C-alpha cells in the first residue's frame, strides 16, 4: 500500500543484496556506504597505471545457489569464468612440481570426488586413503543435525577422533582450512570443513570454481546499484554511520552520519562487519543476549598480495592453486584467469597471505620478501627472491586485520538471526545465521534473509510509522 | 474387574515393584511386603552419616531395555536417565593409565555403527583378529531364537574356540564383557548370555547405548513406583519379612506368615524374592515337583561393590562407564562426574564392581580396599598410589552380596521357571524367572510384567476360588 523506507548501513555484498531484494519487493532502500568504493571485502581500486588491486582473491563455487540466482537475475552469468573441474596443489617436498585432483565430468557426485582421490597417487598413500574414507563415511551420511554437533571440535581434533591420519590433516586439510577462513586446522571449527566438503557430495559441479571476469565494484557491485536505483532505491558513498540514535523506548530514532546528517526510515539494517557493529551498539542494547553473544565473533587478519612481473611466466595455470606453504594460502596468475586483467607479455600473481596475525603489523617490503621466498619454491626456475630471474615491476599489499569472523569452535550459537529483538532494527552480513559460511554466498544469502524478514514484518513496520506521526 | 484381586507379593525389588505396578494398572489390589527398611533389593542404596549415598551395585541402563524404557515413560521419569556418549571405553593393562575405545557413529545404523567401531579401533584388535572375530560371530548374529537357546550348552571360552575367534580376543574383549554381565569369567559363563548381550549391538541403533540413573535408586526410581501403586489402592510395607509359606490341606497357599507371626492372606500369592531365598522357603510338599526341584541349578553369584571418596577431583576421568580389564575389578565409574545427585566439583568418588568375588566376600573391608587401591594405581598411575602418596581416601563403603544374580553357567535355561507355578494361586517374579533379557534390571521389570499378566489371565479362576 505504502513502500517502506529502509536505511541500510554498509554496501558490501550483504547490504547490496538486502537493497536488491527490498527494491524487488517494491520498497525504498537507502544504502549508505562509509567508503568511496562498493563491495566491502570484495572492493578493488585502480592505481595510477590503470591496474586494479583487490581486497582479496575471490572464488565463486557451483555450490553457491544464491550467488547463481543473483547473477542470473541481473543477467551477468557470462561474467563468471568457470575453470576446469580440478584441485591443483603444490608439492612442498618437490619444488616446482604440482599434484591435482581431477573430477571426471562423466561421473556424478560424490563418485567424481572419490575417483579424484583414488586416481591421485602423490598426495595420499593407499592405507591413508582407506583411513580417510573410514573417518569421513559417517560424516557424509550425516544430516544437518550431525554437522551442527561438530561445531564443538577443531579440524585437527575431529580428524584424530575419526582416525583420519595426521599426515592427511597436515597435507590436505591445512590447505582447505587456510582457504576457507585463513587459519590452520588446529584452530578452525570442523563445522566449517563439513559445509565445504558438502560441495563435493551434493551437486555434481558444487566444487567447480569460477573467477569474476574483472574488478568486483564495476563487474558485480555496479549491476546491483543500477538495479536498485532503477526501482527507486538510493545508493550513497562516503556515508559512514557515526551513531545509532535511540528513542526513549529503546528503538532506533535515526542513524547519525559522520557529517552530522540524520537519516530516518521505517526500518533500519546494519550490513556492516560484526567488529564495526559491536563498537556502534548503543549502551542500552549491550546486555541483550543477541548483542552480548557477538563478543565471540572477532574478525580474522588476512593480507592480499599482488605482484606484477616483467616477464610472462612460462609455467602457470588458468586456475586457482593451493601453495601448501606455511606463509601463503591460495594464489592465481590473474593475467591468465581474469579477462579484464589479461596481459600476454606481463604476468601478475594475486596471493592470499594466511595466517596473517604476526604479519599485518609488518612492513610491505617485509611481506613482499616473505612472498618472494615462497614463490622461489613454487617457481624455482622462474622466480628468485633477489630478482635474479623474473623482476618485480610493482606490488600492492592490501591488509584486512579484521576480515571475516574467525570461525573457531562454538561460534554458531552466537550468530544472530537477521531479525533483531529491537523492533525495526535488522542485521545483514556473512557473520549472521545462514548455512553457507563467512563467504560471498553467505553475504548474499544473509541479505536475501534480511529483506525477507523486513517484508514479513511489513504490517507491523507500516503501523509503527503512523503511530509515531500522532 | 467385577471384584479386584488381593495379591500378596514377597519382595520389593524391581520384580516385586513391577508386579505391583502392573497389577494396580489392571485394577487389582497388590500388597507388596519388603523384608528390609529399604526398597529396590539388588538396586538398594543407603545414606550414611555425612549424607553420602552408597549402592548395592553400579547399575547401567541400556537402550535395548524396552520394558525399563516403558516403565520410566509410564511414570514420566525419562529425564532421570543420564544417557552417555555411544562409546565403550576400555583400559590398557599393558599400558598403565592409557585407555582404548569403540566409538559408535550416530549417523550409521545398527550393526554398521558397531562394525565401524571395531574397524576404527586399532589398539585392541589386529586386522587378522578382526577378520577371524567377524567370521566367528556372523553366523551367530544372523541366527534365530532357537539357535541362541542351543548355545546354552557351551561356555564362552568353549564356543569362541569352536567358531575360530582368536584366544586373545576372548581374553582381551570377552573377559571384560563376561564379568560385566554376570561377575564371572568366560570359562564359566554360558554363551547364551553373551549372545543376548551382543544382540543389543545389532537390533536397535542405540541398543548398546548406556545410561546412569541421576541419583540413588530407592528415591529416584523405587519411590515413583511406590507412589503410583499407593495412588491406585495398593499397599507397600517395609520390614515385612516372610518367615513361612503356610499351606492349606490340599497343598495351595493358606497365608504368608511374617517374622512377627502376622498372617497375610490374598486371592493370589507372588514370590518376587531372589531364587536362593525362595529355595529355602519352599514347603516340603512342593520340594519334589519338577518346577521347584529344577531351581537347585540356579545359585546366586558373589559380588562386591566398592565406593571410594578421594580428597582431590581426579584430572583424568570420564563422564562414562569404564572396563578396568583387571583380574580383580570389573566395570567402574567416577560417580562425581556421571551421577547428577552425586556430583561434586572438588571431590571425586569411584564406584567399582569387584568381580570374581568368590575368594573375596569372606575377606575384610581393609583387605578389599587394599586390593582395589593396588588396581587403581594401574588405572591412575600419576593420580592414585596404594600407600596414599598421591590422592588420599576420605572414606569408603564396601557392599558385599555373596548371593546376587543367579550364576549363568551352561544349562540353566531349562531350570528357569515360568511366572505361573503348578500351584494354583502361587506365582513367581524375579530376574531368574523365564524371560529373554538375562539376570538384569530389564529382566526383573519384564518378569514383573509377565507375572502380573499371568495373574490377570487367571482372574476368572482366582475370583471363583475366593468365594
Ligand atoms: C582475502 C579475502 C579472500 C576471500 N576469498 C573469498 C573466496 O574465495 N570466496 C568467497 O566466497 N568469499 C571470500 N572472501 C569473503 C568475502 O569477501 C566476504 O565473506 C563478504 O564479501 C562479506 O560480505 P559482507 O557484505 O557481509 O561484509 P563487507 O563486504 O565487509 O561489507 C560491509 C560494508 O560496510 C561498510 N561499513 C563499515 N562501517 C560502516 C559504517 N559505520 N557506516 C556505513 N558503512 C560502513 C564497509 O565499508 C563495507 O563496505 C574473502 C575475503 C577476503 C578478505
Ligand atoms: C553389583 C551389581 C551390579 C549390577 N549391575 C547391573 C547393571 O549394570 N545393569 C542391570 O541391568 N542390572 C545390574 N544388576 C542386576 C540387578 O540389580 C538385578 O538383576 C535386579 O535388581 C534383581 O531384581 P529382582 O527384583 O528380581 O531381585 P531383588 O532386587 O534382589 O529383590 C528381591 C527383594 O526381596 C526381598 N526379600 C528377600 N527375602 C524376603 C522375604 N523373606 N520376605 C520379603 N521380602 C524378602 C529382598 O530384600 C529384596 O528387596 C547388578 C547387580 C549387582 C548386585
Ligand atoms: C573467506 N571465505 C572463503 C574463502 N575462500 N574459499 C575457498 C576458495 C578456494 C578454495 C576453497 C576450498 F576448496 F578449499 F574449499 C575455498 C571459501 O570457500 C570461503 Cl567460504
Ligand atoms: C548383573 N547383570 C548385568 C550387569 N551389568 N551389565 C552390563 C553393564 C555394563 C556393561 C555391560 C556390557 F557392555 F558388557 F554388556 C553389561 C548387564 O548388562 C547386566 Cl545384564
Amino acid at each position: 500500500t505504502k513502500p517502506l523506507q529502509v536505511v541500510i548501513a554498509g554496501a558490501g555484498l550483504a547490504g547490496l543484496s538486502t537493497a536488491k531484494y527490498l527494491a524487488d519487493a517494491g520498497h525504498k532502500p537507502i544504502l549508505l556506504e562509509a567508503r568511496d568504493v562498493l563491495g566491502g571485502k570484495i572492493a578493488a581500486w585502480k592505481d595510477e597505471d590503470g591496474d586494479w588491486y583487490e581486497t582479496g582473491l575471490h572464488i565463486f563455487f557451483g555450490a553457491y545457489p544464491n550467488i547463481q540466482n543473483l547473477f542470473g537475475e541481473l543477467g551477468i552469468n557470462d561474467r563468471l569464468q568457470w575453470k576446469e573441474h580440478s584441485m591443483i596443489f603444490a608439492m612442498p617436498n618437490k619444488p616446482g612440481e604440482f599434484s591435482r585432483f581431477d573430477f571426471p565430468e562423466t561421473l556424478p557426485a560424490p563418485l567424481n570426488g572419490i575417483w579424484a582421490i583414488l586416481r591421485n597417487n602423490e598426495m595420499l598413500t593407499w592405507p591413508e586413503k582407506v583411513k580417510f574414507a573410514l573417518g569421513l563415511l559417517p560424516a557424509m551420511v550425516g544430516g544437518q543435525a550431525y554437522v551442527e554437533a561438530q561445531d564443538g571440535f577443531t579440524v585437527s581434533e575431529w580428524m584424530k577422533k575419526q582416525g583420519v591420519p595426521d599426515r592427511v590433516n597436515d597435507e590436505v586439510f591445512i590447505a582447505m582450512s587456510k582457504a576457507l577462513n585463513f587459519i590452520n586446522p588446529d584452530e578452525l571449527s570442523m563445522q566449517c570443513i563439513l559445509i565445504a566438503l558438502n560441495r563435493f557430495l551434493q551437486e555434481k559441479h558444487g566444487s567447480k570454481m569460477a573467477f569474476l571476469d574483472g574488478n568486483p565494484p564495476e563487474r558485480l557491485c555496479m549491476p546491483i546499484v543500477d538495479h536498485v536505483r532503477s526501482l527507486g532505491g538510493e545508493v550513497r558513498l562516503n556515508s559512514r554511520i557515526q551513531k545509532i540514535e535511540l528513542n526513549p523506548d529503546g528503538t532506533v530514532k535515526h542513524f547519525a552520519l559522520t557529517d552530522g546528517t540524520q537519516i530516518t526510515g521505517d526500518a533500519y539494517v546494519f550490513a556492516t562487519p560484526v567488529d564495526i557493529l559491536k563498537l556502534l551498539v548503543p549502551q542500552e542494547w549491550k546486555e541483550i543476549s543477541y548483542f552480548k553473544k557477538l563478543e565471540k565473533l572477532v574478525g580474522v587478519p588476512v593480507i592480499n598480495v599482488h605482484i606484477w612481473f616483467d616477464r610472462k611466466l612460462k609455467n602457470t595455470y588458468d586456475h586457482l592453486l593451493f601453495s601448501r606453504s606455511s606463509l601463503l594460502s591460495v594464489y592465481a596468475d590473474m593475467s591468465v584467469t581474469c579477462k579484464e586483467y589479461y596481459d600476454p607479455n606481463r604476468s601478475m600473481l594475486e596471493l592470499v597471505f594466511a595466517p596473517a596475525e604476526e604479519w599485518v603489523g609488518r612492513s610491505d617490503t617485509e611481506i613482499i620478501e616473505a612472498t618472494m621466498q615462497e614463490l622461489a619454491k613454487l617457481f624455482p626456475d622462474e622466480i628468485a627472491a633477489d630478482q635474479s630471474k623474473a623482476k618485480i615491476l610493482k606490488y600492492h599489499v592490501v591488509k584486512t586485520p579484521r576480515s571475516v569472523y574467525k570461525t573457531i569452535p562454538d561460534c554458531e550459537p552466537c550468530r544472530p538471526l537477521q531479525r533483531s529483538p529491537i523492533e525495526g532494527f535488522y542485521l545483514a552480513g556473512d557473520y549472521t545465521k545462514q548455512k553457507y559460511l563467512a563467504s560471498m554466498e553467505g553475504a548474499v544469502l544473509s541479505g536475501k534473509l534480511c529483506a525477507q524478514s523486513v517484508v514479513e514484518d511489513y504490517k507491523m513496520l507500516s503501523r509503527r510509522s503512523l503511530k509515531s506521526l500522532q
